[PDB]
């Protein structure tokens, strides 16, 4: 992992089930609320702040997801498309990174093809076994409970940038880039 | 039970307690939010995509639920039904199948007569003791945490159709009917 | 407990913390959502159906709660008052029962007075120890996860009325009265 | 802690991850819902009632949070502030107390500088190990599950004021200052 982690320059995360606990909160009008986790966002920022682009590939789309994407300043992303293989390379071309430079975090079958495309994949804790068996690393955290952060934390760990989340001083350093 | 699982051409699921964790999110106007798990949605489609029909039979009726049912493309169902036996038999007839080819996943006492009516019956992990004792298989996933997907996975697996969720290759092939 | 239980004719429950997980869902305007558990609802209906009245006591009054109280068909209740002692006596006089015939289920310091006024008291699994200390029976289910159902099943069982919930036929006989 | 606890005359609490479980429930417009635990709510009031001021320092700012704040009667706070060191000192000045007289409860990296600035610091149970390593005391309750209340009880206890949450009498005596 140390191997591939240090080489990551681009992170692609699914949304529902990863940045989310997979719950689709409906009201009479369809998707009404989507729950993201505050620690994941800080992690997204810490990555970006540490020269590591972050994009979301979601087999779904909603103004809610878009808003969250905008709050976080994510620039690269693909929504509504359930085929993830070509979508990743398309994100990779856009980021000027190779497969070997992009990590991916998923939770379901829909992500099986993105794990094949990115070379460095993550599975959230509550992911089913066929997904766990198809990734490089299984997270201890459940989707939506900080799984992404667990990943960002370890990517920034291996690349010697942990000080940003490790300590009061390292954090106050990148303080002007932690918002969401 | 692989036998039962292989005969299943029809699944009837309860809503509150199975497709959700049993929480009813009230507004001053009654249910204002119903949470559904994306991974359960995917599983419902895969069953459908696999020639296995799906029906909903809730003890409660809400437009929120009716919207979720429509999103999933489920045509057979009954809502607000606390008497589930008759409901189960009607649904079977509508699906053109026998009690022998249909499964039912429930969580509480209301589901007891549905159990008796359906060939195969499942209970979510958090179901009371008297519901667990009356089904063929108690699932390990709690209501609302993807217990339906745990079941649909068993069903497809047992009918040699797991490649749909087992792998990149298989999932892609049915990428056409994997929506929510 | 078996003796106290078979004598119960009246149940008074707190709300936030018992019928809910103590979570208060805020939007910019205060409580925006109250989550109640379905199996608790069936519990309340099963209790009333077995000639055991159910009242609700909460320090918080909100149209959301009132809506729930109405769906359940709960007749006696005191809202907005954090001084539960007199409230308990008033409800008991209204219910026409003695303190020895009434059960109270709580979760916080606020409920201590209630425990003392009511013959029988229950605490939800996640109540703090100084609450579990003050009651007759500490339940094993968390507040809002069906602790109330745990208690009602317990009262119904103790009264030779567990049938409505442990048998399809028992349930089907009291079905016209299970609507929440 | 004992010595620390007895001198606490001011508690500063983070919001996301402490008063809540870190989930950010998004609308197409940003945070749509914020869930706060009722017992944390009461713990805040018991603190104030015992002449211990309570302040809030949060990385995010929202009208939902401000509403909770006003309901709890909190006057000192700084929102949207990711730099918490200065803020803690400023709040300390506002409360007329010293770093020694002030406790802080947090859950993530952003809180690191807050822990260092306050005499006594707490971490919620689900905080990252790198946050736990940095606090005076790690609570056993997860953020949003009543971790603030667990701390408030410790403080009051240490000061010989547990009677408010300890007994019916102590509660009633202060019952007029328990609303949230």
């Amino acid at each position: 992992m140390q191997q591939k982690l240090e080489n990551i320059k681009f992170v692609i995360t699914d949304v529902d089930g990863v940045l989310t606990d997979g719950q689709l909160h409906y009201d009479a009008n369809g998707e009404a609320i989507k729950s993201f986790h505050v620690r994941d966002g800080l992690g997204i920022k810490m990555l970006m702040d540490a020269d590591i682009q972050v994009a979301v590939l979601s087999g779904r789309d909603s103004p809610i997801l878009r808003r969250r994407i905008a709050d976080l300043g994510i620039k690269l992303f693909f929504l509504g498309k359930l085929e993830k293989e070509t979508a990743c390379f398309d994100l990779m071309k856009q980021a000027g990174v190779t497969a070997e430079q992009t990590a991916y975090i998923g939770d379901d079958s829909v992500d099986l093809p993105a794990f094949a495309a990115c070379g460095t994949s993550f599975a959230v804790a509550d992911a089913p076994i066929y997904v766990k068996n198809a990734v490089d690393h299984v997270l201890s955290t459940h989707g939506g409970k900080g799984a992404f952060r667990e990943m960002s934390d370890m990517i920034l760990q291996a690349q010697g940038k942990s000080s940003v989340f490790d300590t009061a001083q390292g954090f106050l350093k990148s303080v002007k880039s932690m918002g969401q």
